[PDB]
């Protein structure tokens, strides 16, 4: 990992666009440096840059630009772009530009830009909220799974206020369904004590987010330290039809509306692997 090279070189980000809070084009959205322009080496210093150790830094704050109404939260975040740079292939879809799990039907499997999926990252969360609702205080998603309307899997890491370590935890929202919540490494909870397992503040870990069929399986990774595994079995979650598709985010969704406007969130990624079928 370069110091001296934009996140695009240090990563493989050929298959990724980036949503920054800001509105330059007036739109009243957040802004998308698209597939193209990101690969270019696209850095601002502010939201998404090479950190002095040459990781591709994320950093958000509470207040700012959303990428939807349907939304209250902030993001500095990827969104997966099968179509590399192939603009004639449509954002959204059952196309090559996303994938669908392989339990899908054959139909679907075959139009889509891939079938199941893997996502790896490293990384180490800087920073988290410190202000703000007691229910929301230090939220940050990380990983996700995003299909048409709802989300297969939310990865959060949430550190509280006086604690000196973090938890992680997992969001499970079946097809038109409502979530199902999965602690992997100490509690989600408001009220937890301080986690003595659990993840500081700059300390490295890794993720692995995969889906063959209707399994999901969470694995956290920690050098010195046992695999933690959380296995999600979607088979009632509607997610195998022929209507649905699925991308990977990656990066900092800022799970906080009610903190001070420049409180913020950040996360260094050291590796960051999409891959399918």
């Amino acid at each position: 990992l370069d110091p001296q090279l934009p996140p695009s070189s240090n990563f493989d980000l050929s298959a990724w666009y980036l949503s920054v809070p800001t509105d330059n084009n007036g739109d009243g959205k957040a802004d998308s440096i698209k597939e193209n322009d990101l690969n270019a080496g696209y850095a601002d210093g502010t939201y998404f840059y090479t950190a002095a150790d040459g990781g591709m830094v994320f950093r958000c704050p509470i207040d700012g630009y959303k990428t939807s109404t349907n939304t209250s939260y902030t993001r500095t975040e990827l969104r997966e772009m099968l179509r590399r740079g192939d603009t004639s292939i449509a954002t959204q879809g059952v196309n090559g530009n996303n994938w669908v799990f392989g339990s899908a039907p054959a139909s679907a499997r075959e139009a889509a830009g891939g079938v199941d999926g893997v996502l790896r990252a490293t990384l180490a969360v800087n920073h988290v909220t410190t202000t703000g609702d007691s229910g929301q205080v230090g939220r940050v998603i990380v990983g996700q799974i995003h299909a048409n309307n709802d989300e297969p899997l939310r990865l959060y890491y949430r550190k509280l206020p006086g604690h000196s370590k973090g938890s992680v935890y997992i969001a499970h929202e079946p097809n038109g369904g409502s979530d199902s919540w999965y602690d992997m490494i100490g509690s989600r909870s408001s009220s937890a004590s301080d986690p003595s397992d659990g993840i500081a503040l700059d300390e490295v870990w890794s993720y692995e987010v995969k889906v063959v069929g209707n399994t999901l399986t969470v694995t956290i990774f920690r050098a010195g330290k046992d695999d933690v595994v959380q296995v999600v079995d979607m088979g009632n979650s509607g997610y195998d039809v022929a209507d649905q598709y699925q991308y990977f985010k990656a990066g900092v969704y800022n799970q906080n509306n009610t903190g001070n406007a420049s409180d913020y969130v950040q996360v260094t990624f050291y590796a960051l692997e999409q891959s399918h079928d």
